[PDB]
């Protein structure tokens, strides 16, 4: 596993998101479904939790963009990159996009959102890209039947623990 | 009525849209609904026409988003402006953007989504502000506009016919 320069993470351990926009792609319960999914992959070994805003400044602040869209880095079109996130701290800092020049789904035949949201939180949470191609960090997608049976990866587990540590509810093995 | 310098307009009568995004504020349903409205308000008084694209860039590109989104001309927090429109051209020229930090409704509670639709259209088609306050290109129409009576004013019809004609065969 790997964290950015300087290994950033949040001082808090509840975080808020907001749902800024909304693809064209799914219908808004889907997206907003995919999203409480790929939060709920972090709090299960951390001890994070996680709330919902309908207005203001949310520590993950989560969008839709075509191309330019005010940030940094412009989206590039249909494939190649889906999406980016941004490391803990203020502001844009936490916050991710997603690129609807992709075509977001429920299961595998687009771009999964689920899995593209648990990879791109792992970001928001501090976690940088894994060399370990099992893990959901790994900086290549891939289309995988299986969204019930979905489990992160020790890779990821043991990344998201050395910031945060396990959740303290649970027994260590 | 009033047009842009140099009077851009649409040198065709079929108007391609496409809704890049929506907005938490309303359904989807309600949004569509709204820009479909806003749309034949032009549409019943000239030439043109519409149709509605899901992927590559349509003629007005729709969008909803807040402060600095990709353009020089950031939006700016609640109120005051409620969205902005580009004339008619090629690339951002006549897409227009809606200021998310405002409450889109259906009815008045919010701002009007239909309302600063139809009015940012009439930009995107090529009509500058009008200096007739009943007018629907008026500066002050989403603070003048009474939606149970609405109907595009005669100076909007003027203004969109001098630059597309009537409807074929008046
Ligand atoms: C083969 O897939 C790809 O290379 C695709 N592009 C990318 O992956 C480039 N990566 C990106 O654009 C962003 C940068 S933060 N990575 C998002 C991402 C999301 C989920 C997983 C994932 C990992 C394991 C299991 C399941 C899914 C992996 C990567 C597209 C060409 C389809
Ligand atoms: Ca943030
Ligand atoms: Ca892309
Ligand atoms: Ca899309
Ligand atoms: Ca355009
Ligand atoms: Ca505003
Ligand atoms: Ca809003
Ligand atoms: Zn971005
Ligand atoms: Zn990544
Ligand atoms: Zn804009
Ligand atoms: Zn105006």
């Amino acid at each position: 596993f790997r964290t950015f320069p300087g290994i950033p993470k949040w001082r808090k351990t509840h975080l808020t998101y907001r749902i800024v926009n909304y693809t064209p792609d799914l219908p808004k319960d889907a997206v907003d479904s995919a999203v409480e999914k790929a939060l709920k992959v972090w709090e299960e070994v951390t001890p994070l939790t996680f709330s919902r805003l309908y207005e203001g400044e949310a520590d993950i602040m989560i969008s839709f963009a075509v191309r330019e869209h005010g940030d940094f880095y412009p989206f590039d079109g249909p494939g190649n990159v889906l999406a980016h996130a941004y490391a803990p701290g203020p502001g844009i800092n936490g916050d991710a996009h997603f690129d609807d020049d992709e075509q977001w789904t429920k299961d595998t035949t687009g771009t999964n959102l689920f899995l593209v949201a648990a990879h791109e939180i792992g970001h928001s949470l501090g976690l940088f890209h894994s060399a370990n191609t099992e893990a959901l960090m790994y900086p290549l997608y891939h289309s995988l039947t299986d969204l019930t049976r979905f489990r992160l990866s020790q890779d990821d587990i043991n990344g998201i623990q050395s910031l945060y540590g396990p959740p303290p509810d649970s027994p260590e093995t």
